[PDB]
């Protein structure tokens, strides 16, 4: 129906590998799909300790968008923390973006600080259970906290309904990550002209065991998307547990925003 | 008359360019059987942080395995399962840790011997499959001035020759985490041959399929003839990646190896 | 009838692409006179660790100066000496820290005003010296989507136009530590004009040479006419880098500024 | 007389800038001169915490030598710690090297560990006075110690006889550095075939106040150079205090090893 170019953006600690089932699904319907590793994620060669902000973390997306041929538009699909990558990119390249799709994701706004929905998530889900934390100082002196996600947290909260083959893959390639929360606290808010203006579709499930229903419904209330699609069942990783559902919603988004 | 059923500790070793991720389906399957499974990334592979140009030989590339074997508890032994190039990792390990190894399992793998140079099956492999299609090759000079050839495996070769029968989610995953690799063939060529007392003495099981489109039947059959395995299991069907296309067959064969040697 | 001789705290601000290193001869010369001297690297300049593509405006580029002025002890004031593009750093600083500034000294420098847009003297500079010879230009998109032009100054332009009369050890040093820079001219163009109460109110001394081969006599004389300095000192001879070709003349003029305003 | 291509290698914490007086001197005699910043040194964009060994630190030299046109040979001149960069490079590219020149430098050998002369230096000069130290963990878990050289140490020991303009420049551009001593302890010794075979000229002064006469004479005794030139007076930075003397010795080395 409309075929589109989708750019898929994994969350912190993960990599382009999280989209290994969704990328062929979309390509079966004629779409062009780009799945990117953000800095220090997946097989990106940088280590997290050399990344100094969330905007530097987003560099693979911003370079890609910088090079997109004149006149092409993409649909950026972001899971979990990647809603901050969509907002950073949309402020810089608003006219290359047909729409932002948030998949059980942070939905930033223009009214509060960039770290605001991170504050809210951590308030809703304050214990990362067996996750380990570490810190380093970034090049301007700020202390950055990194984490290594715990495998119990991975099995029960993130990959709740995923097959054993998928959970095992997650453990074999997961890397350290950081919210850069304090640097986000200090960041200028997202602009109305860029991020504020793009089309926004929010996909979620009430069976998510880490972005809990109440936080997700709060986000929607706080900055109402153009469209909200609720998938029944699945878990936090709907691109693994409800792959054909997400491919179908994404076809609707290509039909609507081309 | 008496049936023995054994649970074992398998250490799964991926081939160059790949990582521990290739075992993401066989590791749960083995654990369903009650076995202990360790799947290691070798240097500059999977999410190991080193880059391949910092590595100077196939022995250095094998460090995660040797370090692991160094740390095994006293009197604990493992079954090392190696795919494709990983039979050289099994030979390097067995020459340092022979008493920690219950058996070596070669899965569509290089089967080194003690009679010829370490690079001998690598040469015969390349003589049998000389066109790597869209693979790109690169060079770096190692710590003593040897030029090392690395490669980024091409995606058609990946689709058709390595992952022939794998699902699209599996082939897409490969493309998403595949890294550069090196056979270090010229440095293997100058390396001491594997020993009889270490590697020559371990039990050796050869699993293969004649539908493999990269380690071809004639090369695999030659390897078996060149250096007789203690046991050979030929899986019907599948492709080079039997741990993805025939996961349960492979897990069952590995139950039989544990019953015999672990 | 009464002679006043004053020791002062000078803060020396390099121009884009350069760093605190350009002041390596004037800083000892001033300290011989008993003054306190701070020479700061601005963002992405000298050995500051940020890269220029992480910087989004000339105000962000000025952060080391504003942070420094924020930390000055209560009732301490400094004389800010800025070379070439650094007169915009002096104007940005004076609009935040006017009471910490005894005087601004412009050394073959841009002389911003309050009447026109912040980018106005930048435009007139470029209109007067439009061919940057072998300079290479580059682009990046900043945090709100503006395209920022950066440059790597060419070595002939460096030899002949900026460092015309400098020794070879000095010109070689420049080539060894020179970094990319940006005028952020389009973002300066959208910026609020400098204020009368802050920048408009500071004392302003203009040091220049008519032998400057990049900020030419006609541009410098126009600046002086456009916005009358409190005092003008014209050094005979030298080149654009008077802190290297006329270090002692410059230190003596700066002693006179300290005597008058510090 | 013979004109040559010299590649100049600064020591840890410094950069190509330390050669700003020697490079024009040599170019006045017809030589081609390349002065390189090693990783995380001078204006190299890497931070020291992302460097994991002394061989990785040497990468600018090894890339340069990797690209040298076929048939060209260079004379590598190394000051202070840069004798370890000459030995690492010579093991990899022995045939591109006309000779190694050690300027008040570590002179490694093939008989003991790579860290051996570092052990010896630190035994001769155990107190770095106001130098500050720091540590980070490298990508394989080793703890690396870095330092920020103290300005008293800089003025009295390293830049003893340098002009005030030169000492001030040193303070304006000095960076953190590391000996990677423990990783050097673990490194295979330098080979006889590579490093062991190159021509070696040792330049020094007895007025050096940090590589003291007794350590320098020990080094010469421990691995006798092909030629030792002793400059009278000056300080540790003879390329600043005795620039024309060093340019003259280097002309002799081009005449002798071409
Ligand atoms: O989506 C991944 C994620 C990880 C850690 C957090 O703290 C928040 C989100
Ligand atoms: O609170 C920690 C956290 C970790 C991973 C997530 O995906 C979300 C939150
Ligand atoms: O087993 C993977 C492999 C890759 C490249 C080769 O040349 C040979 C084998
Ligand atoms: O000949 C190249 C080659 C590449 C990958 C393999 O797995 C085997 C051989
Ligand atoms: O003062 C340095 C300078 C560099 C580039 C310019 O375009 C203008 C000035
Ligand atoms: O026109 C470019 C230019 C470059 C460097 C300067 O210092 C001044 C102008
Ligand atoms: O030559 C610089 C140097 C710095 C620190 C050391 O510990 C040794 C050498
Ligand atoms: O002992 C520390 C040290 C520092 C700088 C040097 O140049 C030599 C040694």
């Amino acid at each position: 129906m409309v075929t589109a170019h989708f750019v898929l953006i994994h969350t912190i600690c993960h990599g382009a590998w999280i989209w290994h089932k969704l990328k062929p699904a979309l390509e079966r319907a004629g779409h062009k799909v780009t799945a990117l590793d953000m800095a220090a994620s997946g097989i990106d060669p940088r280590q997290i300790e050399q990344i100094n902000s969330f905007d530097e973390y987003s560099e693979p997306l911003l370079t890609f968008l910088e090079k997109l041929p004149q006149g092409e538009k993409v649909i950026i699909v972001g899971e979990s923390c990647a809603g901050l990558n969509i907002a950073i990119a949309a402020d810089r390249y608003v006219d290359k973006i047909a729409a932002g799709v948030f998949h059980n994701s942070l939905l930033p706004d223009t009214v509060h600080s960039p770290s605001y929905t991170v504050e809210k998530l951590l308030e809703s889900f304050p214990d990362a259970r067996d996750t380990e934390y570490f810190t380093f100082t970034n090049i301007t002196g700020e202390t950055i906290t990194t984490m290594k996600l715990g495998f119990v947290l991975l099995r029960e909260n993130l990959f709740t309904k995923c097959t054993d083959g998928e959970y095992e893959l997650a453990k074999m390639v997961m890397r350290k990550g950081s919210l850069f929360q304090n640097v986000l606290a200090q960041r200028p808010k997202f602009t109305e002209k860029g991020y504020g203006s793009i089309k926004k579709v929010y996909i979620w499930t009430d069976q998510d065991k880490i972005f809990l229903p109440d936080f997700q419904r709060w986000q929607i209330a706080n900055y109402k998307p153009d469209k909200v699609y609720q998938v029944q069942g699945g878990d936090h990783k709907l691109q693994l547990t409800k792959t054909e559902e997400v491919a179908h919603i994404l076809q609707e988004v290509a039909d609507a925003y081309a």
